[PDB]
């Protein structure tokens, strides 16, 4: 296997069993759909999603799964099947996960990637605001209502640029700066230094009114490229 651990300490070793398609791989924040089987190093099977009705899904790069999985799934293409050998430091460590996983266990997973998609940032989960993180930010802190943010933004309608600015403004006051509501909600989910693409459905953008000065008609879907440069909370 190929050592895919950031520290190159052979913590996560990947063997590709079947190559996937295209070039794209899941990004941090993306929802990911896989089937897997897990064995201890001695070949004892402890679990498989194949034994259940649904694919296993999780959000990548958020510490929702063991570190070996956040590392490994990021390297996969759609359709890929790989085997990953995971040292305990990248899995369950000294604690283990009784009764299935003993302390200090090296784990082997077979993983097949079926699908991934951008993160739906909406409260209703109606697909109205979809994010694709390009580059992860620094701290985990995010701007809240009333935070003063510095943001570089590019707005596109049908891939044509209509707005490109570097702004400093208070979250909650974006409307007066011709920023759509959904963009301000998206910024509240971003970390300092993060570069993301955010897709807005009309309901979260300029709705039935549009934005005439930006040549945006009623009921327009928009795409923004956003860089959160800095912010001061509160
Ligand atoms: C050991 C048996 C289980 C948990 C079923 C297993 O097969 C397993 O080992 N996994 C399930 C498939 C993804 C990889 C792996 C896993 O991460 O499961 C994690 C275990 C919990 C965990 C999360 C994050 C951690 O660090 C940031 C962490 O550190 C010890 C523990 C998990 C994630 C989501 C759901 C879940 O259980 C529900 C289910 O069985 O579907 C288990």
């Amino acid at each position: 296997g190929v050592d895919i651990s950031p520290k190159q300490d052979e913590g996560v070793l990947k063997v590709i069993k079947r190559e996937g398609t295209g070039t794209e791989m899941p990004m941090i924040g993306d929802r990911v759909f896989v089937h897997y089987t897990g064995w201890l190093l001695d070949g004892t099977k402890f679990d498989s999603s194949l034994d259940r009705k649904d694919k296993f899904s999780f959000d990548l790069g958020k510490g929702e799964v063991i570190k070996a999985w956040d590392i490994a799934i990021a390297t996969m293409k759609v359709g890929e099947v790989c085997h990953i050998t995971c040292k305990p430091e990248y899995a369950y460590g000294s604690a283990g996960s009784p009764p299935k996983i003993p302390p200090n266990a090296t784990l082997v997973f077979e993983v097949e990637l079926f699908e991934f998609k951008g993160e739906d940032l909406t409260e209703e989960e109606d697909g109205g605001i979809i994010r694709r993180i390009q580059t992860r930010g620094e701290g985990y802190a995010k701007p809240n209502e009333g935070a003063i943010v510095e943001v570089a933004l590019e707005g596109y309608y049908k891939d044509k640029l209509f707005d490109q600015r570097e702004l400093r403004f208070e979250i909650g006051e974006g409307e007066n700066l011709d920023l759509p509501y959904g963009l301000e909600r998206a910024i509240q989910r971003m970390e300092k230094g993060e570069h993301s693409i955010v897709y807005l459905k009309p309901s979260y953008a300029f709705g039935s009114v549009g934005k005439e000065k930006f040549q945006i008609p009623p009921n327009a879907e928009l795409k923004y490229e956003l860089h959160l440069k800095s912010f001061e909370k509160a």
